[PDB]
């Protein structure tokens, strides 16, 4: 399809997050959301925020409907919490209708709004199941299908620069698109290969196989979805099980021996320099997904490049040098496919028939020598039995 309206709606970048323009209220008061596939409940900043530019005024807004019920949510580091009620919702670069949504109003809230991340809220694309309250409250997404035609499904192209980008650059740059209802073909090069969503709560998924350079893990698939697998572009990192994790860094050491970084930086916690433009790319492996496909005993891979699991930030040092941290991590609630994987492909989600589709982003990161890459297919056996219960 072609959604040209939609096309480059989006701003941000993979460390603080990716944002879409929308409006709230009568008159419309415009705010920058956070496109979350990770969670699912739509909320705003409602009250002046050091990190906020404007907010959500309740009291301005004609059509605002108070739900007289409050809602709290706390997250590993911080959280935010709020009262929940209804208000007219637009989307100005997407589809041209407006529709009658829940929306928590952020009341307090504690390590939430970054400092320059510029969103002032959030859009929860997941489904009802892990809302709060609870899933009665049904999501953004949920209430646009319902009122209005738009087909079930979005797709997401979120385009990381490369490079660091300060404050005016983010502002005035294109980071992707979130086309409402549709695909855009110029968004992705190549076949779209789809893996079906395991069940309708986060965007699960199951990962079969994985390879560090094309060698194999070789870890009992279990272990790759051990909890959940999911998408979530409202993390940063790729996010590995523990014992996933241990063997991934194990491995990408091996490969990027040559050079030796500490232990600081594999932990994700100091970045690594190297002089303007001699990043050594080809000393890191690429790193290969399998995901279970939709014909029976059928999978497909999903490859990265450095370019996208090593995030440049900025040296706030005087050098011109090229600075990255290490944007693989673990986590202790399964693998998280966050947004430094995103940014290497066009994925869509399908909630219409429950699948995931991953294509080659057109705008990801490469160099002259290597691409990311989706390819397929490939014959595996049991991969139902890579589902953790």
């Amino acid at each position: 399809g072609s959604f040209v309206e939609m096309v480059d709606n989006l701003r941000g970048k993979s460390g603080q997050g990716y944002y879409v323009e929308m409006t709230v209220g009568s008159p419309p008061q415009t705010l920058n959301i956070l496109v979350d596939t990770g969670s699912s409940n739509f909320a705003v900043g409602a009250a002046p925020h050091p990190f906020l530019h404007r907010y959500y005024q309740r009291q301005l807004s004609s059509t605002y409907r108070d739900l007289r019920k409050g809602v709290y949510v706390p997250y590993t580091q911080g959280k935010w919490e709020g009262e929940l009620g209804t208000d007219l919702v637009s989307i100005p670069h997407g589809p041209n209708v407006t529709v009658r949504a829940n929306i928590a109003a952020i009341t307090e809230s504690d390590k939430f709004f970054i400092n320059g991340s510029n969103w002032e809220g959030i859009l929860g694309l997941a489904y009802a199941e892990i809302a709060r309250p609870d899933d009665s409250l049904e999501p953004f997404f949920d209430s646009l299908v319902k009122q209005t035609h738009v087909p079930n499904l979005f797709s997401l192209q979120l385009c990381g620069a490369g490079f660091p980008l300060n404050q005016s650059e983010v502002l005035a740059s294109v980071g992707g698109s979130m086309i409402i209802g549709g695909i855009d073909h110029s968004l992705y090069t190549g076949s779209l290969w789809y893996t079906p969503i395991r069940r309708e709560w986060y965007y699960e998924v199951i990962i079969v196989r994985v390879e560090i350079n094309g060698q194999d893990l070789k870890m009992d698939c279990k272990e790759y979805n051990y909890d959940k697998s999911i998408v979530d572009s409202g993390t940063t990192n790729l996010r590995l099980p523990k014992k996933v994790f241990e063997a991934a860094v194990k491995s990408i050491k091996a490969a990027s021996s040559t050079e030796k970084f500490p232990d600081g930086f594999w932990l994700g916690e100091q970045l690594v320099c190297w002089q303007a433009g001699t990043t050594p790319w080809n000393i890191f492996p690429v790193i290969s997904l399998y995901l279970m496909g939709e014909v029976t005993n059928q999978s497909f891979r999903i490859t990265i490049l450095p370019q996208q699991y090593l995030r440049p930030v900025e040296d706030v040092a005087t050098s011109q040098d090229d600075c990255y941290k290490f944007a693989i991590s673990q986590s202790s609630t399964g693998t998280v496919m966050g947004a430094v994987i995103m940014e290497g492909f066009y994925v869509v989600f399908d909630r219409a028939r429950k699948r995931i589709g991953f294509a080659v982003s057109a705008c990801h990161v490469h160099d002259e020598f290597r691409t990311a890459a989706v390819e397929g297919p490939f014959v595996t056996l049991d991969m139902e039995d890579c589902g953790y219960n």
